[PDB]
């Protein structure tokens, strides 16, 4: 009797990968506000030119900003938990059986899962490291006036971007690597092979599939948030008008909006594409 156990783990893939989406997207609205929060700091910067309430302002930003990222991290953590839970009713129910084989199939399942939440981990760690560099660029913009002490502070900020930046992609590509190799190794493992295992292996990589390049499209987008970011510490260091430079303002925050479309558009396709797969394996049993 495996297409019951089949049943109860594919019921385990299937409520994963929603979990899976769901995290991504409070992962992306937690990007958001974070860009709010940096396009107010330049906002600031170019109206305010008082050292003692920017400095009140400064704070704020920066105070907000550690609650914005706390709960992203406890988002993280919760889904952390849950997959806690989805796992285990995986492993009380097929406990009774007794095949090895589908207890190979929940480890994999289980492993990737852990993938997951460490890749996840990595697109907040960029994002928030990125924030608390643009906090102190402006902080260090609106004190120096000298050009280059400013030029400094601009290169500094695009160097440390990008480190940032690569770190996460890095992040990224192993947790694609070792997602791989929990798969084909599972696979080797079905053909030493029930058609159900082959079919819910399947189901099963091609939603990690789904998931990791959906963060890599979300890092993507993040570091192009962050490339209209660094622009716009250049034209407000630099421009001495206010009202035009309050109008370049407008511009980062039409494109940054049209990104966050975007990168919300793929998340819909990826649940799109998830519930997809779910049924068809479905339908095997």
């Amino acid at each position: 009797s495996g297409s019951e156990l089949a049943r109860k783990l594919l019921e385990a893939s299937t409520k994963l990968q929603r979990l899976n989406i769901r995290l991504a997207e409070a992962l992306l609205e937690a990007i958001a506000r974070l860009q709010e929060l940096n396009l107010e700091l330049v906002y600031l910067a170019v109206e305010l030119t008082d050292p003692k309430r920017i400095r009140d302002e400064i704070k704020e930003v920066k105070d907000k900003s550690k609650e914005i990222i706390r709960r992203a991290e406890k988002e993280i953590d919760d889904a952390a938990k849950e997959s806690e839970k989805i796992l285990e009713e995986a492993r009380e129910a097929i406990s009774g059986s007794g095949s090895e084989l589908a207890k190979l199939l929940l480890k994999a399942i289980a492993e990737t899962q852990d993938l997951n939440l460490r890749a996840a981990k990595a697109f907040l760690e960029a994002a928030a490291k990125l924030q608390e560099l643009n906090i102190r660029a402006v902080e260090l913009l609106v004190k120096l006036t000298d050009p280059a002490t400013i030029r400094e502070a601009l290169e500094h900020a695009k160097r440390r971007s990008k480190e940032i930046i690569d770190e996460a992609e890095r992040a990224i590509r192993a947790a694609k690597r070792e997602s791989e190799r929990i798969i084909e190794e599972a696979r080797r493992l079905i053909e030493k092979g029930s058609e159900l295992a082959r079919e819910l292996l399947r189901a099963h990589a091609q939603l990690q599939r789904l998931n990791l390049e959906l963060l890599r499209e979300l890092l993507r987008a993040l570091a192009q948030l962050q490339e209209l970011n660094l622009d716009l510490l250049r034209l407000a260091s630099e421009l001495t008008d206010p009202d035009e430079a309050r109008k370049a303002i407008a511009r980062v925050k039409r494109e940054s909006n049209a990104y966050y479309a975007d990168a919300e558009r793929l998340i819909r396709e990826a649940a799109a594409a998830s519930e997809k797969i779910s049924r068809e394996a479905e339908r095997l049993i």
